C-alpha cells in the first residue's frame, strides 16, 4: 500500500508556511493567503522512486496549549520549523517551536528540518552560518528555501520524509 506521511509546518506568522505548502501542492507561488487559515493538504509525490501520499498541515493562528491542540499537532510524524532569513525574531522563535514539538511527541528524536525561507530576498538579517549551526546543535538538516522561486521546496519536504523513514526503521 501507499505510505502516507503526516508533515506539519510550523513557525512565526509571516515566514511563508502557506507559500511553501502551496508551492508543493499547486506548483505555484501564492503571495497572499489568509494568515488565519490552518488546514491540511494532500499530494501524491515520488520520493526516491516510491510513490507516497503527503498530508501537510499548514499551521496558523493563535498559540494555545489545550489538550485538543496538543493532540492535533501530535498527529504529525515530522515537522518543518520555518523562519524567514530577513526576520531575526522568527529565527529566535525557533527554539520555542522545537521545545513544544519535543513535548507533544514526548521524544528527543522527532523527525525535523530547519527551514530558512525567503532566500530570494536581499534583506538578510540571519546569517547562513548561524542557521547551519542551530541545525547542528539540534542534529537536524538545514534547508534554504524560497517559496517564490521554488528553491529548496522539494528538498525540505522530501528530506523530512526521509527522516521519518529512518526514524521508523529505528
Ligand atoms: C514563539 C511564540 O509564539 C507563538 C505563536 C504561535 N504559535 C506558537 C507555537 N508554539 O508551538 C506551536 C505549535 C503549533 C508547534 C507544534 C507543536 C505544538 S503543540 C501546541 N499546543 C502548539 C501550539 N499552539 C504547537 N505554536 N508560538 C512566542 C514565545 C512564547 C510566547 N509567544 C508570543
Ligand atoms: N519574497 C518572498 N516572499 C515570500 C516567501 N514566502 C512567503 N512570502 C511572503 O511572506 C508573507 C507571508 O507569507 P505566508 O505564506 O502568508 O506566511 P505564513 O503566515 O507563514 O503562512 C507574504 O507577504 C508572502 O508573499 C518567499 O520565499 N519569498
Ligand atoms: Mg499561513
Amino acid at each position: 500500500g501507499m505510505t502516507e506521511y503526516k508533515l506539519v509546518v510550523v513557525g512565526a506568522c509571516g515566514v511563508g508556511k502557506s507559500a511553501l505548502t502551496i508551492q508543493l501542492i499547486q506548483n505555484h507561488f501564492v503571495d497572499e493567503y489568509d494568515p488565519t487559515i490552518e488546514d491540511s493538504y494532500r499530494k501524491q509525490v515520488v520520493i526516491d522512486g516510491e510513490t507516497c501520499l503527503l498530508d501537510i498541515l499548514d499551521t496558523a493562528g493563535q498559540e494555545e496549549y489545550s489538550a485538543m491542540r496538543d493532540q492535533y499537532m501530535r498527529t504529525g510524524e515530522g515537522f518543518l520549523c520555518v523562519f524567514a532569513i530577513n526576520n531575526t525574531k522568527s529565527f529566535e522563535d525557533i527554539h520555542h517551536y522545537r521545545e513544544q514539538i519535543k513535548r507533544v511527541k514526548d521524544s528527543e528524536d522527532v523527525p525535523m528540518v530547519l527551514v530558512g525561507n525567503k532566500s530570494d530576498l536581499p534583506s538578510r538579517t540571519v546569517d547562513t552560518k548561524q542557521a547551519q549551526d542551530l541545525a547542528r546543535s539540534y542534529g537536524i538538516p538545514f534547508i534554504e528555501t524560497s517559496a517564490k522561486t521554488r528553491q529548496g521546496v522539494d528538498d525540505a519536504f522530501y528530506t523530512l520524509v526521509r527522516e521519518i523513514r529512518k526514524h521508523k526503521e529505528k
